[PDB]
Order: C-alpha cells, then structure tokens, then sequence
C-alpha cells in the first residue's frame, strides 16, 4: 500500500529525466542561434573576436 | 578658369560636408555594433567569456 507512493515517485523521477531532455534540447538551441547570431553581427560590421573584446574589456 | 574655381570651392564645400557625415556615421556604426551586441547577450546570458569560448575555443 506504500509500494504504491513508491512507484509514482518513480513515474515522476521518468518525467523529470524527460523535461531535462526538453530542456537540454531548448539550451541547445539557444546556444545556436546566440553563435549565428552573434558571427552574423560580427559580418555585417566586419568585427573580430579582438574588437569585441578590445570593447567589452580591454585589459579582460 | 575663375568659373572653375567657383564650381570647385562648391565641391569642396559638399567634400566637407560628407567627410563630417561620414565621421557621424563611423562613430554611430560602433555604437549600433556594441549596443546590438550587448543586447543579443543579454537576450542569452551570455558574457565575453562564453564569446571567447566559441570564436575561440
């Protein structure tokens, strides 16, 4: 009758190991589009690694 | 010739004017570039550190 608590605590530990992969997949993404998005900025205004650091942070 | 020195003080004039928009334009360019930066890695909590990361790893 408490093999029944402990059995839903093992449906719900399944789906929080499958928001995790959801979640990693959105991370992922975002991660992606940051990188494109980013070498896309640096093209159009033809900036390098060294300016972008030369202007957040000199000295780092 | 005197008509000469008319039209190019007129083109001086206009090469003037250009060579101050054009510094206008060079100074707004890199805060465009810097502010649009700036927002795309708060959009992604990114910091230089992660930049350095992934143009150099």
């Amino acid at each position: 009758r408490l093999a029944e608590f402990a059995a839903a605590e093992k449906a719900l530990q399944e789906q929080m190991a499958q928001l995790e992969a959801l979640k990693k997949d959105a991370g992922l993404k975002r991660e992606i589009e940051f990188e494109q998005k980013l070498v896309g900025l640096m093209k159009s205004y033809d900036k390098s690694l060294r300016d972008i650091i030369a202007i957040l942070d000199p000295k780092l």
